[PDB]
């Protein structure tokens, strides 16, 4: 059982390279428009603190360079809307998929197309944390590169990369240019909240498990979703709510687990660790997958 | 630092749905040939001990329905090469990539685009093991599915999924029909060796902790290949060749740490254990990362 990560040609043919000036980075290339973060318009005596409506009014659209695979993009306007740049170019892109810009909530994962000077590197699955950071495989020069779900045959994008935080995680935009949490685009210091372990991720790992065969820490006993909070929240877990044990159904069901029962088993893991036993293979509680990714992959 | 498969794009424009009878799975489109596991012409009671080359004179190309998306492709001939059938269809698919056929060697990595119906579902990286066997995420259908690596433009295909062991690991062929490791394509019992870890990918693991700034396990020590390897075989580890140590260069000179000091961190970290430290947020040696995934995912 695996970390899985979605498809990503549809993704791949709107990957373009972005120059300004020295900087480059990733873009997004859908119908007539680039989209990228507009920190590419920033120099080292701008980044501490820029005023971005400043720096745009001093470029051009010649100061714009937007290559797709190799072929030189003419960029005719240009424009901001909150933290994403929006380079309007003579071409559509012929390879635009069908497409919707959706903002994802705590928890919940989708894939990421990790780029560089434009081109794909590699695919994998993230989850956007309880603090809206994401802990993501990114070097220098990974800016404007997308995370997104596939629903039937469309792309629903909810990330572009924007830039790291110096303890390492990840900050970044929806498709209209809202950060995900707290963070600004300019250098300087920026904390994260508290980061919390997605408690109905964990539950779903853990029905991954018993699925797989793996059922050594089924208990007998079962809880009340109040007691269950009150023992999680010394733990660092998020509360668990009704909606949760909703959205968990479909796994209860599969397993003939009720969630409640689950919920015990959770709670004497925290209570006593695992005792060098593992469970999927792991020694640790995994959280980054959702109930639909586990329905999906077992399903 | 987390598990990176390669972009699927071009995977993805060559996988259709290949019925035969009552069975469906996955086939790989190139030019005007189809690949699909042979054991599609298999009824359940020719599964136990088929006989493929009486059960393919029965065939009849309109006994092979390929669809690709929803188009029917017209089979126009049908053959067997060792595992795999080819069948020849009557127009070329002009989403075929740049492509060789390798066959990998126990260790190595590669992407897994896991297909059903025909259809894409998901992506991740896979390593064969040192017995032939891989540890897939593969459900009923997903026969056909296809293990890739790119290098520049060109997708080199090394393996082919055809079948779960009952112990619920996967094997496969090369895209010649040659199984990896020594199993058949019959329902019969069917032990894979002894499995053992992967050294020279546990050290490049190691290698991204160092990068990444986990460095606890560093040890002032040193040690011979000789030693090191009589430890290693107590702790079912496959030895580390002069060839080993060659391939790791790149990482020792990024970190400064020699292989045989690491090797000296990886003997003690095995008569030890971690102490409840954990080394990348993984309380266990991870073996699924070669130098090569290392030194990529860290460049
Ligand atoms: C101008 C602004 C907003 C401060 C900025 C500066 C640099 C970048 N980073 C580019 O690599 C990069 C930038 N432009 C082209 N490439 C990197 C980045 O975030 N370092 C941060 C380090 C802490 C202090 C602030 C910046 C980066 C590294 C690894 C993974 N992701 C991004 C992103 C934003
Ligand atoms: C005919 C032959 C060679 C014995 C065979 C039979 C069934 C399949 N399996 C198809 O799912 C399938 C077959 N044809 C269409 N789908 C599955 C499979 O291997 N069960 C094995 C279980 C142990 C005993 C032998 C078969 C499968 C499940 C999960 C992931 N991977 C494959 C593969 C090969």
């Amino acid at each position: 059982f695996r970390k899985m990560a979605f498809p990503s040609g549809k993704v791949e043919g709107c990957m373009v390279q972005v120059t300004c000036g020295t900087t480059t980075l990733n873009g997004l290339w859908l119908d007539d428009v680039v989209y990228c973060p507009r920190h590419v318009i920033c120099t080292s005596e701008d980044m501490l603190n820029p005023n971005y409506e400043d720096l745009l009014i001093r470029k051009s659209n010649h100061n714009f360079l937007v290559q797709a695979g190799n072929v030189q993009l003419r960029v005719i306007g240009h424009s901001m809307q909150n933290c994403v740049l929006k380079l309007k170019v003579d071409t559509a892109n012929p390879k635009t998929p069908k497409y919707k810009f959706v903002r994802i909530q705590p928890g919940q994962t989708f894939s990421v197309l990790a780029c560089y000077n434009g081109s794909p590197s590699g695919v994998y699955q993230c989850a956007m944390r309880p603090n809206f950071t994401i802990k993501g495989s990114f070097l220098n020069g990974s800016c404007g590169s997308v995370g997104f779900n596939i629903d039937y045959d469309c792309v629903s994008f909810c990330y572009m990369h924007h830039m790291e935080l110096p303890t390492g995680v990840h900050a970044g935009t929806d498709l209209e240019g809202n950060f995900y949490g707290p963070f600004f685009d300019r250098q300087t210091a920026q904390a994260a909240g508290t980061d919390t372990t997605i408690t109905v991720n964990v539950l779903a790992w853990l029905y991954a498990a018993v699925i797989n065969g793996d059922r050594w820490f089924l208990n007998r006993f079962t809880t009340t979703l109040n007691d269950f909070n009150l023992v999680a929240m010394k733990y660092n877990y998020e509360p668990l709510t009704q909606d949760h044990v909703d959205i968990l159904g479909p796994l209860s069901a599969q397993t003939g687990i009720a969630v409640l029962d689950m919920c015990a088993s959770l709670k004497e893991l925290l209570q006593n660790g695992m005792n060098g036993r593992t469970i999927l293979g792991s020694a640790l509680l995994e959280d980054e997958f959702t109930p639909f990714d586990v329905v999906r992959q077992c399903s």
